[PDB]
DNA sequence: CGTACGTGCGTTTAAGCGGTGCTAGAGCTGTCTACGACCAATTGAGCGGCCTCGGCACCGGGATTGTGAAAAAAAAAAGCTGCA
């Protein structure tokens, strides 16, 4: 137990930051509890979303 | 000034009622654990700060585009007949 470094946008292959969306859920008040799936699934609409625009 | 719509007739239709019978599926229970909160410790991604240098704002000057008058051509249109 010391096996440490890799990112979760990283792992859901993507750009946008899923810890910070995570944060950001969990500190917004929208709901009580967050699931793991949860940020990661909405980073990758935002940089969907964003790349369609750009 | 033309005919699209409102009125009002007689005829036609199926909405609404009040009821009966069948059951999908809403919603409730109780059980049990995978998952998410929280936690502390650990660490590298993203912040501010800084420096650079190439894109783009600004320029002048000439090329090209777009409007309007004026003169002119084409145009419908306007006072005058004849002939019936
Ligand atoms: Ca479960
Ligand atoms: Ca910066
Ligand atoms: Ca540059
Ligand atoms: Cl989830």
């Amino acid at each position: 137990a010391r096996a440490k470094a890799k990112t979760r946008s990283s792992r859901a292959g993507l750009q946008f930051p899923v810890g910070r969306v995570h944060r950001l859920l969990r500190k917004g008040n929208y709901s009580e509890r967050v699931g793991a799936g949860a940020p990661v699934y909405l980073a990758a609409v935002l940089e969907y979303l964003t790349a369609e625009i750009l």
